[PDB]
C-alpha cells in the first residue's frame, strides 16, 4: 500500500473494440483491454512519481499468461521491475508482484503470452506506491543535426574540392586498412600511389620499390586495396575474410613481387548487398563490424554498395511535413531486424517502435560510413522515392490520392501515392518526393548519384495507372533532384515487366540489378532494351546454411556474358545474408579482373592453400570431392543451400524447412562423406588454421544434416509400418545425431545464437531494458517464426531464416523433434492418437524469452575437437555405415 487510486491514466497502441486501454484501469473486473495487433503492451501514467511496492494484475479469464513489467522515473528509460514467466493459471485472485520500492511515474506492462489466444488482455491493474510529491520531467523531442552544420560536411567538401588533401586522406586510409587487416607492424612495408585509369578502366599495379618494400598503385582507394589484396593472395599465401575465416599469417620477411603486374577491370561497377542483408546479417552491426566489411569490400574490388543506414531519420523528417508526429513515424517504421522489408514496401510497424535515441545515432553512423566510402571511392546507393506512405496518409492529407497495396506474407503493405493524378487534383507524389529528396540531402548531403527504390516488389497493386508512365515519372522526379542520378532497380522474378522498363526515357540513367544470375539469369530482356545492368550472384537465401556454391558458372558465365553484351556495366553480389560459403564470394569478385573464362578447379586449388596457409595432396582431393558434390554445377532452379531436416517443423513428407526452400540433396551422400574422412585424417596438421576449422565445421554439419534426412525417412516408415521398437530406436539415434550436431555447432563463434542476441541487446548504449528486450525479440523472431501467427503460418514465413546455430538447435529445433517423437511413441505404444501440435505457439514461446530472466546464451565457443566429432559421425551417424 497505499493503492494509487486517483490521477492514473493509460494508453495503448492497439485494441479490439470496444476493449480499450482505459478498461484496464476502471476498477471493474468484467471490463478489459485486449490487444488487436503485435503491440501487446499498455502504458500507465500514475499522476506523479511514486515509490512502487506492489503491482496487482487481473486477466479476463483463467488462461496462463506471461508478462514483463517496466517502470520509468525520467520519462525516457523504462526498466524491468517485475515479470511473470511461470505457467500458473490466472484466477479471481489476481497476480501480486512485490516491487522493491522503485521510483516510477510511468509503468509498461507487456503481455507476451496468452495460452488461450493470440490476443492478450488485462482486466485490471492496481498499483501500490508511496507518493514522492514529484512529477515526471518533460521528455525532450527528437532533435538531429543537419549535415551542413556538422564536422562531417566540412571534411566531405574539403576532400571533394582539394586534390592533394583527398589523395593524402585516401593514401593514409589504405595504410590504416593494411594495419587493421594484417597488423600495424606491416604498414610501413608498402608504398601507395594514385595513378590514372587504364583506358578508362579501374586498375592496380604491384611491383618492388627497390629497397625491399611493396609498391602498390591504383586509380582510387578500392584499386589500391585490391592491389594490396592481390599481393597477399599471390605472394604471401594470405587470405582475408573477416566474416567467413581468414589466414593472415605473414611470411617472416616480405616476399618480392619480381615482374611488375598491371591488372585492370572492364567493369565500371562491382556491387554488393541485397536489402535483406541489412536484416539477416547487419541488423545489429556496430561501426567495428562495418569498417571491417568496407575493408573487405575495397580489397575485393567493390565500388558500389547499397546503403540504408539512418534512412529512418530521412523519413521522419519527410513525414513530419505531412501530418505525422514522431510517435506516429515510430509506429510506421519497423524494428531494427526488419528494414529490408520496410524499405521494400512490404511491411510496417513490426518489431517497433524504435527508441528515440535511434535517429541521431543512425544518421551519425551513415555519415561516418560515407566519409570512409569517400576515401575508398565506394559509391553508396541511397534511397529513391516511389510513393510509399502510411495507410492513414489521406486521413492526414485529404486531397492525397492513394493506392492500397494489399498484403505481403500476412503483413499490411504501406499505401502508394498515385504517381500521377488528373488535372484539378493535388499531386502528392510530387509533394512528398520533393520533400523526401530534400530531407535526404539535409541528413547526408550530396554523397552519391545512385538511388535505389523498387515499387511493386513481390506484389502490390498498380491500380488504374499505366505501368510505363509510373516508371517515367519516378525517374524524372529523381533526375530533377540530381541531374546525374542513376536509378538502381532490382530485377526479381521477371519484375519490373518490360513495359514498366520501357517507360524509362533516360536509359543510361537507370541500372538494373539482375538479382539471381547464377541460377536464373534474366538480363537478356534488359540487354535488348539497352538498359545498363549488373550480373549478380545471389547465392544465399535467408541466411540458411549448407554447402552450396556455383563456382563453375561464376568462372564461365561471367566472361561469357561480357563477351555477348554491350550494356553489362558490372558484376555483383545480392545475398540475403553474408554467412556462408566464402569460396562463392571470393570467386565472384575475382571474376571482375578478367575478360576470359578461368579454370574453377585450379582456382580452388590455389584458393584453399592461401585460406589454410598450406595444402597437401589429401586436402586437395577432399576439395575436389566437394567440387564434385556440394559445389558441382547444376541446371535446376533452387533457392539457397539444401535445407536441413533438423531445422524443419516436424511432420510427414517434409521436403523443406522454409516455404520456398528445398531439402533434396543432389549429390551422392557417401561420396561427400569422404571429404570429412580426409579432413579428420588431416585435422591435427591443419588445426592451426582457423579457416580450416571453419570449413571443417561446415562440411561436418553438412554430413550430419545429410544423414539426419535418411534417419528421418526410416523412422516415419517405422511409424507407418506399426513398429514400434523400431521407431523408438531410430528416433533415439535421430535425437542423438542432433546432440552431436549441437557440439559441432558449439565450435564456431559465428554459430552462436548468444552473439546474435547480445549484439542486438547492446547495439545502442544508454538503452533501457525495454529497448534491449524489444531488440532481443527482433533477433529471436527473425531466425524463427519471422512474424507472428499470420506471418509465420498463413504468410508462409515460418523458419525462412533457419540457422544451424548453437543454442537455437538445443532449445528450439531439437525440442520440436523430441516433442513430435514423444509423441508418435505414445501412439505406437497403445495410447494417443498423437494430437495436432500448434507449432507456432511453441516457437513464439521461445521468441519472447529474455536473456536477463530466462536463459543467457554463451558468446564463447567451445573447445570440442572436430576431428574427434567427425570420427563419431562416421562410426555412428553416417550414411556409409548406416546399415
Ligand atoms: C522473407 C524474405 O526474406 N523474402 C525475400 C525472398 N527473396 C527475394 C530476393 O532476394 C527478396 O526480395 C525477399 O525479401
Ligand atoms: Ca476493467
Amino acid at each position: 500500500g497505499v493503492e494509487i487510486t486517483e490521477g492514473v491514466t493509460v494508453t495503448a497502441k492497439g485494441n479490439t473494440e470496444g476493449n480499450t486501454a482505459d478498461l484496464a484501469i476502471d476498477g471493474d473486473l468484467s471490463t478489459y483491454w485486449e490487444s488487436s495487433n503485435d503491440y501487446k503492451w499498455i502504458e500507465v501514467d500514475l499522476g506523479g512519481i511514486y515509490e512502487l511496492s506492489k503491482i496487482e494484475i487481473f486477466n479476463k479469464d483463467e488462461a496462463v499468461y506471461k508478462y514483463n513489467i517496466y517502470a520509468s522515473e525520467d520519462g525516457e528509460n523504462f526498466n524491468k521491475i517485475a515479470y511473470k514467466n511461470n505457467d500458473n493459471v490466472s484466477d479471481s485472485n489476481g497476480n501480486m508482484h512485490t516491487i522493491d520500492n522503485v521510483r516510477a511515474g510511468k509503468i509498461r506492462i507487456d503481455v507476451v503470452q496468452n495460452s488461450n489466444s493470440d490476443r492478450v488482455n488485462i482486466a485490471e491493474i492496481n498499483v501500490f506506491g508511496k507518493n514522492t510529491g514529484e512529477s515526471l520531467p518533460e521528455v525532450k523531442k527528437i532533435a538531429t543535426s543537419n549535415f551542413s552544420e556538422t564536422p562531417w560536411a566540412t571534411e566531405y567538401e574539403k576532400f571533394n574540392s582539394d586534390s592533394a588533401y583527398a589523395n593524402e586522406k585516401t593514401l593514409n586510409e589504405i595504410k590504416n586498412l593494411v594495419g587493421r587487416v594484417i597488423g600495424r607492424e606491416f604498414k610501413d612495408k608498402f608504398i601507395f600511389e594514385i595513378r590514372d585509369q587504364l583506358n578508362g578502366n579501374d586498375v592496380f599495379e604491384v611491383s618492388d620499390s627497390g629497397d625491399g618494400k611493396v609498391l602498390i598503385k591504383g586509380n582510387n582507394g578500392v584499386s589500391l586495396a585490391s592491389g594490396f589484396n592481390y599481393y597477399l593472395k599471390n605472394y604471401c599465401n594470405v587470405s582475408y575474410n573477416p566474416i567467413m575465416g581468414s589466414n593472415l599469417k605473414m611470411p617472416e620477411t616480405m616476399p618480392s613481387v619480381g615482374e611488375r603486374v598491371v591488372i585492370d577491370t572492364p567493369y565500371e561497377h562491382r556491387y554488393a548487398l541485397n536489402f535483406c542483408t541489412y536484416s539477416y546479417t547487419m541488423s545489429f552491426w556496430d561501426w567495428d563490424q562495418y569498417e571491417e566489411f568496407l575493408d573487405w569490400c575495397a580489397m575485393n574490388g567493390v565500388n558500389l554498395v547499397l546503403d540504408i543506414i539512418g534512412q529512418e531519420e530521412v523519413l521522419r523528417r519527410t513525414l513530419n511535413e505531412f501530418g505525422y508526429s514522431d510517435e506516429e513515424v515510430k509506429e510506421f517504421i519497423s524494428g531494427p531486424a526488419y528494414f529490408a522489408w520496410f524499405y521494400m514496401q512490404n511491411m510496417t510497424g513490426f518489431g517497433g517502435p524504435l527508441p528515440n535515441d535511434w535517429f541521431e545515432q543512425r544518421a551519425e553512423l551513415g555519415r561516418k560510413m560515407h566519409d570512409r566510402m569517400q576515401s575508398f571511392g565506394i559509391n553508396p546507393v541511397l534511397q529513391g522515392y516511389s510513393g510509399m506512405v502510411p495507410r492513414d496518409f489521406k486521413e492526414k492529407n485529404q486531397e492525397a490520392q492513394t493506392i492500397s497495396q494489399g498484403g505481403w506474407c500476412g503483413f499490411d503493405r504501406p499505401d502508394m501515392l498515385k504517381t500521377y493524378v488528373n488535372e484539378g487534383e493535388a499531386d502528392y507524389f510530387q509533394k512528398v518526393a520533393d520533400v523526401f529528396y530534400e530531407k535526404q540531402k539535409e541528413v547526408f548531403g550530396d554523397v552519391t548519384n545512385f538511388y535505389g527504390v523498387d515499387p511493386f516488389h513481390e506484389g502490390g497493386n498498380t491500380g488504374d495507372l499505366d505501368n510505363g508512365k509510373i516508371y517515367e515519372i519516378i525517374q524524372n522526379k529523381m533526375i530533377e533532384h540530381d541531374n546525374d542520378a542513376v536509378w538502381v532497380i532490382q530485377n526479381w522474378q521477371g519484375n519490373p515487366s518490360n513495359n514498366k522498363l520501357e517507360g524509362l526515357t533516360k536509359k543510361d540513367q537507370a541500372m538494373v540489378l539482375d538479382l539471381f544470375s547464377e541460377v536464373s539469369p534474366d538480363w537478356n530482356r534488359l540487354e535488348e532494351r539497352d538498359l545498363p545492368w549488373i550480373w549478380n550472384m545471389l547465392h544465399n537465401f535467408g541466411g540458411r546454411m549448407g554447402m552450396d556454391a556455383a563456382p563453375e558458372k561464376l568462372a564461365t558465365e561471367i566472361p561469357k556474358a561480357l563477351a555477348n553484351s554491350e550494356h553489362m556495366v558490372g558484376i555483383g553480389i545480392t545475398p540475403e545474408a553474408i554467412n556462408t560459403n566464402p569460396l562463392a564470394y571470393e570467386l565472384l569478385f575475382d571474376m571482375a579482373w578478367t575478360r576470359d573464362q578461368i579454370n574453377f578447379r585450379t582456382w580452388t586449388e590455389d584458393y584453399i592453400e592461401r585460406r589454410y596457409g598450406k595444402t597437401n595432396k589429401e586436402i586437395l582431393e577432399a576439395w575436389n570431392i566437394i567440387l564434385d558434390t556440394a559445389y558441382k554445377k547444376r541446371n535446376d532452379y533452387y533457392q539457397g543451400a539444401a535445407e536441413s531436416i533438423i531445422n524443419a517443423r516436424p511432420g510427414f513428407g517434409i521436403k523443406s524447412a522454409s516455404t520456398w526452400g528445398h531439402s533434396k540433396i543432389v549429390y551422392d551422400k557417401s561420396e561427400f562423406e569422404k571429404a570429412i574422412e580426409i579432413f579428420a585424417k588431416n585435422y591435427d596438421e591443419f588445426k592451426d588454421s582457423d579457416a580450416f576449422l571453419y570449413d571443417f565445421a561446415d562440411i561436418l554439419k553438412q554430413l550430419l544434416a545429410n544423414s539426419a534426412q535418411e534417419y528421418y525417412e526410416v523412422m516415419c516408415n517405422a511409424y507407418n509400418n506399426g513398429n514400434g521398437e523400431k521407431f523408438k530406436f531410430v528416433s533415439g539415434k535421430f535425437l542423438e545425431l542432433i546432440k552431436l550436431q549441437e557440439r559441432v555447432l558449439s565450435t564456431r563463434p559465428e554459430f552462436l545464437i548468444g552473439n546474435w542476441i547480445e549484439d542486438a541487446r547492446t547495439m545502442l548504449k544508454d538503452s533501457d531494458d525495454w529497448t534491449k528486450d524489444l531488440f532481443e525479440f527482433n533477433a529471436r523472431a527473425l531466425v524463427t517464426t519471422w512474424g507472428s501467427r499470420n506471418n509465420a503460418d498463413g504468410g508462409g514465413l515460418k523458419d525462412y531464416s533457419n540457422r544451424q546455430w548453437s543454442g537455437l538447435t538445443e532449445d528450439y529445433y531439437y525440442a520440436r523433434w523430441e516433442k513430435w517423437i514423444n509423441g508418435l511413441q505414445a501412439e505406437l505404444d497403445g495410447g494417443a492418437k498423437a494430437p495436432n501440435i500448434d507449432w507456432f505457439k511453441m516457437e513464439y514461446d521461445w521468441v519472447n524469452k529474455k536473456s536477463d530472466t530466462d536463459k543467457l546464451y554463451p558468446t564463447e565457443a567451445s573447445n570440442e575437437n572436430l576431428g574427434e566429432l567427425a570420427k563419431i559421425a562416421m562410426e555412428s551417424y553416417s550414411v556409409t555405415n548406416m546399415d
